[PDB]
């Protein structure tokens, strides 16, 4: 329990879950505010126009991380108040973010920025999105503005948030924005974002001169298989293929996995959206590697299914989200990201779960809660102790809020919040990791 | 608004499995659902039928419901492991139970009609390969003739399989019904098996028995629509049609399988030598009458990333309990769509009903909903008569709240509650109404 | 034994890039087969049609030859990139030539029949995606249009395309005809936008121009057997039949693809997108007849390890020098067919003939074997006329010994023999042969 | 041209390639007799009811090898001589083949045998032939009676032959018998094929207690990329993992590479063939490891294709059949097997060109031959000296034999046969060979 002195704890929000304020600031819609009036894809047509009113009353959620102690508040930048048109720049958006990283540090906190959370502007989408490859100019020239006018304040740079939600999870399934069921679309889309996200980071290093740290966070799920037969192990190989060797090997080996590929090829039959110099762009070397973990996946074999396999049925104690329990699988993953892909610093970018909180009172009682932090605030511990070298961990989320597709049924945030009033409430979760941050600051 | 010529059979329905229980007496072995109920994560809260409605023991009673109702007809199954709980060995007093049953009815003045295979497939059988291998056909004939040496004179009509689609697809490609396989190749298979099952059954006691006993299959059929114009929508309807239904009415009225599903089945089914010469012929063998299931529609859009290019679409309609689309319109589509398309045969529709949530308040159960649900299809089968489309009969499922399958004990279809607990039949809203319809349909009739 | 009816047309037939050479004369830019025969590997030795029978120049040399052998009609191909080298950019010169040519044709008692399209794409419009493109259609039009204008008053009638299925899906899909692409995905839009071209041109002259000149489509037909009478086997034969031939004739008479096709296509097209509202009404307007190209059957059994679940069949029919099957009975068979099914427009046989090992010898040829060919096809179109199948012309591919494709000068299909190397015109005795059956027939007349 | 003082020169035929004597000694049809009369598979009906009749004329063709002077003569057993019938074992088959070996041994060649090479007999198909998992039952059945007769005389044993032509080319594309074409029946007769080995190899080393050397030999095609594209790339991994990884890697990784088992899942839906314990039996240890090479293959990226390949055009110089001339490529390859697979010691145990042959006033010159086979010897001679450890090769083929769906029209001999005399007549190539022996024994001190 024991964590270094330079560990950083942090807790962590995105723009679209949180911000509202729409149609305010020059913002114009994304890709989000249209899927949630497509029909059938969010629950009962909830969305983020109001959401937390982030962006009106940012000064007061500052309060509240100050009294957490917290050393770092990770946030994204919505693209479309940046540019809501190609080319055009919007001062009072960037104006907000630019106070804002200034206050949290004038505050001691170190401003963690996402630079993409999904939120992709809908001019760009109606070109075809991230399927086009035009999608990579467009976000340098994103991301660029933001270099600009933040890296003087800005501790670290996070170019991609989980492209496996908004890849595959996006333009294969269907389930987010813009909810596409493409595969041949999907890895497109994805390698486009892998490339963005490398040409960003050679532009602030070589041309830009920049030592600001600046890496990805890719969302890892480890993949078990129910039996040794043969037929369960093909399904686990497939399972971690899709979730998540597709985006570890471009990253770390500068390749793609020849085993998904060939899998694929029921949707995909040309591969010429690899062009000549893209696989080591996308491989160029980062300051640290980015985590977002939250569980497990148990799989079985399919004989019905294109990538055959299916979920199987876990005993395992589950979430609200009816999300598997699984720190000891967790201490598993990392030792794998060592021994096979990268020694690099990570930072846990994202932890947390959702149960149903009952407000009695004025206090939530979310023991249960606590304990799913707790075990895993435990094995950063055990792992840092084993050279794992994991220099920090945010906890997600800071704020009940817009959980995506859910809608507001589901709250994942450390703040309970009253979303008919916009009222912020802490939490009993606060009453434990307020006093370790404080306590681990105790020791030195 | 809803009349009826005099010789229309209103009926109920059950299934054995779901409603009998006693699973060790009477020489009972256990069947694939038995198995399957014990096999994690497959059923809800790994529910079974052990007890289920207890009707093996209260049957009697249970008569004396169905005399109540004033009701033309009764149709239940035959547990096969109670008839064959081995392999060619015959247990008497397994089918003396089912001899007594029909007896009694017709001592009552109803007609007993008996679905032969309704899904419990005896272990034994699953254990050689169940319906996926060829001898199955065999297996079947052995247990349809002995049921047919001793009931034919005392039974009014035979159905040979009830909802093949969810007896192979849904139970063999997605896994959720016993045995709860999931191939593709495996499936086509056994819904093949099953069609030529039913096919050499009715030829069997139509020629060699030279019996007048009306026999007929019974397919649920689910009518499916385009949420565009477009022709990517054109194609997911058209295979989603395929999936569910064409690949059952083409070999049964046309002795052909649709080419058009093969093609898409072949990125699964590499070979169809499991269709033997002679095979189609039998399957097309002329029946009495045709059965249908039917509950709702189901709106289906296109798909990419499906191997059949198509996934269900959202339905602005008002829902079940279920879930299920509330369709009648759509209905009568589907029904005039086999009188122009496949068959001039006599339909009965042997299963039609719906479950919500209901709540017991002081003895009662105020399913309005219900009796809307029930009534507006009532409705549109009298119409569809005027119409001329010959439909002769129809049967509310079901009967009694009941183990409905993978939802287990949580979703109830039955007019009658059950308190599990304590096996209490409740009377109520309805029933009393479907007996009030049968009687205002009767007092018309001199 | 033949009789041919009065008002029966005989014809010869030839295409532009096969015949015309002057590949840099006139304004010509290279087309799509200019840059297909300087990849390897791809057609025999390298050949190309740089010089082909040099008719550009000896234009007025052969049509002497083809009034001698008395034809009705002469089928020819308009050279694209002759008359549209750049976009938009209209050459009166190369035009020019086709006008003369028609023209002289008319002073000589022939009419000219004219091909639009045969696979001579410009390479500008593939370097903007060719045929994949949906600009196409346009492109197409721009072509069609300045045709339309300058020649309709001297053409007798007019064909839009000549084998899509080549055009489209050898040269998109199996990779062996130009542009060399390995795609079914680029195929099946190539395909549509070729037919729907055709739509928009026959709309185009009629509709707006309000001409009455005869138009159509040329669609090259093989039927398909069942090697056996199992179920795999029909399968078989039914997805053969489709990739040939029902794709492209559903379309045109029936205003719609064959979904059987589409599921069996949807392994490698994931989208049916590309066809848009009201292309598939534009693609089946009414043609004033409807032209065949026939040069074969072919049998067919299943494969489980073919994609399209077909491999060739060993054949025991006498063989061309190709070895492709002589099939005159089976013929007969496709033509009974389309009148069932299809249409019933007036049939054309817009290309027949065959290939053989042709020696020169002492000044004249002896080609009996191409004879017997066409003489087979010759009585069994009368036949067929008896029986009422309305057949009211026929064109003998070819008239010279020219580039085929692929295969270069290796195959003769020509009446007429061809030295390259002084490009010097010999008469074959089959051409004789045919102008005296034309001769004798005429005779009959009057 | 340097070679290892112990290092052994050879050459090899198949049983019903040259025996002949088909209805003769107790032999039953072999899948190859039927397939043959299937029109329209072997080049005009040719089959090996004749062949070579080495089964008559076994004296003069071990005559023949003695005069070459080579150290090893390679020989496949008919199992249709075997086992004519159904566990019923038929000692008079044996008796030509224990004249051979005896005959071999007394004029100082080392005979080595393979038990397998594609003639599967009839009763086995019929039962669904290497579909069928007992079909490895009956080859250890078959293999059992061949080691307690001829462990003691024979210098090595080959349990399987080219395991991809008698599976995939044979099960998959339908140009071997028994000619069927499905995928699925093909992975699961390679397993099968694959198990049956190993199997037969743990009776010899744990029960039997022989140190007599067995070992596999596998065909290896090396796969080059036409362009350094990623597309070509793909397709060429997909080649290499068809023909190569899918049998390397369950011998001695003892698994199925994960990547060609998705690409092969379009046919393929079940892996439940694969008991437990397979797997763990077929990488049991060997003590040498035998080559089949022949030539490359470039191919390029075909979208249309479902294994994504279609082959690509060569320019290399090209034998007979079509074939590359490739020894620089096959130096490549054997590097690629140190690296990544093993060290175990190599034999060449077939290497060979078919070119169209005169003859003339009783010769055939093929100097083309001798070009092919020397440039290949050097390379082996080169790849010893990085210590690739090449301890043999056996020059494929001893005589003009029935080659398969070719029929009796190529001739891979270094024996020209008239097949209406048949007589046996050197070439210069031959003298050539046996030359090459001579010089080498000659420079010893």
């Amino acid at each position: 329990m024991h964590f270094k002195k330079d560990f950083v704890f942090g807790t962590a929000t995105s723009s679209y879950q949180i911000e509202g304020a729409h149609n305010e600031g020059g913002r114009t819609p994304s890709i989000w505010d249209m899927f949630c009036d497509i029909d059938g894809r969010v629950f009962e047509k909830h969305n983020g126009d109001v959401a937390c009113d982030h962006y009106h009353r940012y000064e007061e959620d500052i309060q509240h991380i100050k009294k957490l102690g917290v050393d770092t508040y990770r946030f994204s930048i919505a693209w479309p108040r940046i540019f809501p048109a190609k080319g055009e720049y919007n001062p009072e958006g960037m104006a907000f973010y630019k106070n804002l990283a200034l206050r949290l540090r004038e505050e001691g906190i170190k401003p963690a920025v996402t630079i993409y959370h999904w939120d992709l502007p809908m001019w760009a989408h109606e070109e075809g999105g991230w399927v086009n490859r035009e999608s990579v100019d467009w976000f340098l020239d994103y991301a660029k503005v933001c270099f600009e006018e933040l890296d003087d304040i800005v501790d670290s740079w996070i170019t991609h948030n989980e492209p496996w939600c908004a890849g595959f999870l996006g333009y294969h399934v269907g389930v987010h924005a813009p909810g596409h069921r493409d595969m041949n679309e999907a890895v497109r889309a994805v390698h486009h974002m892998l490339l963005s996200h490398g040409k960003a980071v050679e532009l602030l290093k070589r041309e830009m001169k920049s030592t600001t740290p600046i890496g990805i966070t890719l969302n890892l799920s480890p993949m078990y298989a129910k039996t040794d037969s043969a037929n369960d192990r093909l399904a686990m190989n497939n399972a971690d293929g899709y979730s998540n060797r597709w985006f570890l090997d471009p990253v770390f080996k500068g390749e793609y996995p020849v085993d998904m590929m060939n899998l694929f090829s029921k949707y995909v039959h040309n591969f010429d959206f690899i062009q000549s110099g893209d696989m080591e762009t996308i491989s160029t070397a980062c300051d640290f590697f980015g985590i977002n973990f939250y569980s497990r996946g148990i799989v079985e074999f399919n004989a019905a299914n294109d990538f055959l396999k299916a979920d199987a049925y876990s005993d395992y104690e589950k979430t609200g989200m009816g999300w598997d329990i699984a720190p000891n699988e967790f201490k598993d993953l990392i030792r794998r990201l060592r021994a096979e892909y990268t020694d690099l610093p990570i930072y846990i970018t994202e932890n947390g779960a959702a149960f149903d909180d009952v407000l009695e009172n004025g206090e939530v009682h979310d023991d249960n809660r606590i304990d799913y932090v707790r075990q895993h605030l435990e094995a950063v511990s055990d792992l840092n102790d084993e050279g794992m070298n994991i220099q920090g961990y945010y906890l997600w989320s800071l704020m009940d809020n817009f959980e995506w597709s859910f809608g507001y049924e589901k709250r994942f945030g450390i703040l309970y919040i009253d979303f008919e009033t916009q009222e912020r409430i802490w939490k009993d979760s606060a009453k434990w990791y307020a006093g370790v941050i404080a306590d681990h600051k105790a020791k030195h």
